[PDB]
């Protein structure tokens, strides 16, 4: 066990083994705060996520376990990983508090889509790798579901990771009006249409590629009305087969009072893309999320023939959420949470 010192930061009290040095806030929300420190031992920096109160509820208990299995899970090359996870009680009966670490990324996609001027080249880079961590991520059944540029850690060489930072509840309130946090959402998550699976995510990369070749958000709405008409003026109102996958009877009555409108032609918008890059657009585009392409068939697309390796793009170990459906008691998921700290077994 290695020694903890205490530190007020920002209100939060900050308690890590003594390896952490200069933290110093990056972030905060309802559901934890996040701090850049430096690693003495590894020589890295480092981000170090607290959790808030992480069990004051069953929802929190079950979110807290749910991000470390996940975390722990979690080894491929453009997916966030986990380097560190710590705790400073003693005992079950002390636990109380969980602290994650990762490597420091500082630097989002946002960052890189309205200050330089991006080639082709890099569009083709920065999406082969999103697809790449996607694949993975997808291979293991996990949705990500809020896929944006603020969720993708980009480093000076245009190293890219898939990461959550999951610090907000995403209320109503929260996916309302002219938001970021509504933007890159698939049409049948943000209008709930239907249950819906992993293409949701492949919606989610076609508006970001879209903006990292105009530099301009794709279905920048000022409420969900606003966006769906953005998105059905793109890529068509939904044909009699779509129309009946949305089981929301509701949604698909007022769809249905929308006036009709063609798919429009994607080389007339996106005016001097890549050819190619277009094509990969209305492949992932696509209302339907049954005809969407998946990050593996992306992946074998010609726009990614000077990256793509098919010995090079892994799956991920069987990930067991069979927990997802458990319907346990606070004290339960907080001592299957303890059993994953104690457990846990650093990176190399
Ligand atoms: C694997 C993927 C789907 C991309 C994912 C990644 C994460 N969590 C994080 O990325 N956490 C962190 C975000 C930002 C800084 C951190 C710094 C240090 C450590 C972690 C950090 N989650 C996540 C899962 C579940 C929940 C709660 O249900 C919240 C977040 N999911």
């Amino acid at each position: 066990r290695p020694t903890f010192y205490r530190q007020e930061l920002n209100k939060t009290i900050w308690e890590v083994p003594e390896r952490y040095q200069n933290l110093s806030p990056v972030g905060s929300g309802a559901y934890g705060s996040v701090c850049a420190a430096f690693d003495t031992k590894t020589g890295l920096r480092v981000a170090v996520k607290k959790l808030s109160r992480p069990f004051q509820s069953i929802i929190h208990a079950k979110r807290t376990y749910r991000e470390l299995r996940l975390l722990k899970h979690m080894k491929h090359e453009n997916v966030i990983g986990l380097l560190d996870v710590f705790t400073p009680a003693r005992s079950l009966e002390e636990f109380n508090d969980v602290y994650l670490v990762t490597h420091l990324m500082g630097a989002d996609l946002n960052n890189i889509v309205k200050c330089q001027k991006l080639t082709d080249d890099h569009v083709q880079f920065l999406i082969y790798q999103i697809l790449r961590g996607l694949k993975y991520i997808h291979s293991a059944d996990i949705i990500h579901r809020d896929l944006k540029p603020s969720n993708l850690a980009v480093n000076e060489d245009c190293e890219l990771k898939i990461l959550d930072f999951g610090l907000a509840r995403h209320t109503d309130d929260e996916m309302t009006g002219y938001v970021a946090t509504r933007w890159y959402r698939a049409p049948e998550i943000m209008l709930n249409w239907m249950h819906y699976n992993q293409t949701v995510d492949i919606w989610s990369v076609g508006c970001i590629m879209a903006e990292l070749l105009t530099g301009r958000t794709l279905f920048p709405g000022t409420d969900h009305i606003d966006q769906l008409k953005l998105i059905l003026r793109l890529v068509g109102t939904p044909g009699a087969e779509l129309l009946k996958k949305i089981s929301s009877e509701s949604a698909r009555n007022y769809i249905q009072s929308l006036t009709q409108m063609p798919k429009m032609n994607f080389a007339n918008v996106f005016i001097g893309a890549n050819p190619l890059a277009v094509d990969l657009l209305e492949k992932m585009l696509v209302l339907d999320s049954d005809k969407r392409i998946t990050a593996a068939q992306a992946l074998a697309h010609a726009y990614f023939a000077q990256y793509h390796d098919p010995d090079d793009e892994p799956v991920a170990d069987p990930y067991d959420q069979s927990f997802e459906s458990r319907d346990l008691l606070i004290d339960e998921w907080k001592s299957l949470t303890y059993d994953e700290v104690i457990s846990f077994v650093p990176p190399p």
